[PDB]
């Protein structure tokens, strides 16, 4: 597989691990989004310690309101990160 | 870093590689776009051959209308493979 192919790949599996923890296993609660933040964004991301910052993202990432994070909204917070990145990275 | 910290990285790197190669170093042009996806999506995406093709996944990924693939709008390419693989591999 390629980089590109092998990251496809990544996001999936990072968001299966955590999504299947508790609940809908195809969505991720604020607990599990939570431990996916902190645990494997820990280099780009600071650290989540705050119930209101937990509640602050859940709400901003949380588009069509079900209280969780559906893999479409976690595209769309990977893409939020990745473009940020892409920013930074080429002085955009 | 992470699983999901290198992927992100990998997508930078990636659309770099390629949207450097002519014109606007920040966007994919038609050429660009084709070998991307025929060099590093070979196992995900069909091969492509024919100019019509091309032209059909650039109409389609280019919801600015600018003629090119910025980094937005190859996020919103990486989006649809990715939720697809996603269907795909959780039965959804
Ligand atoms: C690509 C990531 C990164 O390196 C950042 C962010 O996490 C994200 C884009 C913006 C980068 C920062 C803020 O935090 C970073 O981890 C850090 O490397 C960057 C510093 C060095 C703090 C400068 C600000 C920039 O926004
Ligand atoms: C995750 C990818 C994948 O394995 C797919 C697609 O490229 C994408 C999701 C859908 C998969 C297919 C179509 O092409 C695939 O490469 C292939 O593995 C899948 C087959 C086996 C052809 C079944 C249909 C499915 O849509
Ligand atoms: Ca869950
Ligand atoms: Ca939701
Ligand atoms: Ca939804
Ligand atoms: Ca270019
Ligand atoms: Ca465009
Ligand atoms: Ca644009």
């Amino acid at each position: 597989m390629s980089e590109l192919e092998k990251a496809v790949v990544a996001l999936i599996d990072v968001f299966h691990q955590y999504s299947g923890r508790e609940g809908d296993k195809h969505k991720l609660k604020k607990s599990e989004l939570k431990e996916l933040i902190n645990n494997e964004l820990s280099h780009f991301l600071e650290e989540i310690k705050e119930q209101e910052v937990v509640d602050k993202v859940m709400e901003t990432l949380d588009s069509d309101g079900d209280g969780e994070c559906d893999f479409q909204e976690f595209m769309a917070f990977v893409a939020m990160i990745t473009t940020a990145c892409h920013e930074f990275f080429e002085h955009e």
